[PDB]
């Protein structure tokens, strides 16, 4: 019965990398696939999943 | 934030009136229509627009 | 403010008239024509030029 | 639901550090991609993300 | 006053003239030319002065 | 501001009365030249030229 988070666009120019702190998926039955990356001070971007940039990204917070 | 607010579900019962402090409408890419209220504590609750209690909650809201 | 609004989409359902109080166009910089409605609290809602009822609240909350 | 705020232009000569309380960076539906600054007194200046002393000013803050 | 106001875009609709009550054109200093339609409560829109609609507007409301 | 982008093409002569200036902002990005603006008791808005030292204190005392 709470709201959910949703994207509907994504950034284009990569983000800072050290700037980030957490990550997490948006849910599935939102109309778009995305993640949302969270800076040290609590800036939540929508980025593209699907890009390459991402996933690497995404493998360095976990590795 | 660049993320938006979406429901897929609305509440079943009603809410207590005095827990009620703002509400506005979800937004228009929103696959679904939605009444949202926020309360004393911070919460977003979802609410179906078309039923009677919803209406006359944002409309006495409007007024006094 | 430098920064300028703008709409991405509409609101499906119509808004109550009794609950307006202004209304403007969005910027022509802006990708989709929208027209914007002010509650008396103001919550600000994107609307449809081209939909009739936007059109008619646009003409009565203007004259007299 | 809302309208979204953009940029269309940056400014040129750069803002005095110790006045810069906040940022974000616009939507991914605007046209323009855009550093928005937050002064003190709450004032709003487009900056632009490509330029080099934009992006000390966002290095400086986050890394605070 | 000392600032002088400017457009930078324009409007593709066309504003239902009942609507309008005065115009007038933006300073020569400017970028771009413009003409500028007041409404009834003071709402104001950049118009494009090479676009038929809009002479058709101007001659009307020198016709008084 | 919606529809006109106020733009500055000079600045003023002689410093003004610090205890007549209540408000400051910065130009817009498109307008041809960078510009400060001071707003004032009686709402009056007055261009001043951003590299003149008076002018950079006035704004760093507003904004402390």
């Amino acid at each position: 019965s709470d709201t959910t988070p949703c994207c509907f666009a994504y950034i284009a120019r990569p983000l800072p990398r050290a700037h980030i702190k957490e990550y997490f998926y948006t849910s599935g039955k939102c109309s778009n696939p995305a993640v949302v990356f969270v800076t040290r001070k609590n800036r939540q971007v929508c980025a593209n999943p699907e890009k390459k940039w991402v996933r690497e990204y995404i493998n360095s917070l976990e590795m």
